[PDB]
């Protein structure tokens, strides 16, 4: 499935986000945009380290989830990868909350360095009744 924006800020609002570990909402939506573009089903395969990265928070299967096909990989979400690719996201949000859970918090996600760290994010929620 892929989130129409506002739809997407209220679906994570409603399932304990904002705010999630000192994380904004706003910055939440930064990374799924930058990471899926809002699309449940995005996927990439990284062939230097044969892992996967699945969902709207581009999760890896060396660390995250299981996929079977990862070398030495571990799953601390402890879900199949296949949990990251459905249309209800309540499975991808408790994973990114272990994330974060850990030492770099929202930093654990490169592509919220390169895109939302020290950004004006006000754009990702306004409108959205958040």
């Amino acid at each position: 499935k892929v989130f129409e924006r506002c739809e997407l800020a209220r679906t994570l609002k409603r399932l304990g986000m904002d705010g999630y570990r000192g994380i904004s909402l706003a910055n939440w939506m930064c990374l799924a945009k930058w990471e899926s573009g809002y699309n449940t089903r995005a996927t990439n395969y990284n062939a230097g380290d044969r892992s996967t990265d699945y969902g709207i928070f581009a999760i890896n299967s060396r660390y995250w989830c299981n996929d079977g096909k990862t070398p030495g990989a571990v799953n601390a979400c402890h879900l199949s990868c296949s949990a990251l690719l459905q249309d209800n996201i309540a499975d991808a949000v408790a994973c990114a909350k272990r994330v974060v859970r850990d030492p770099q918090g929202i930093r654990a996600w490169v592509a919220w360095r390169n895109r939302c760290q020290n950004r004006d994010v006000r754009q990702y929620v306004q409108g959205c009744g958040v």
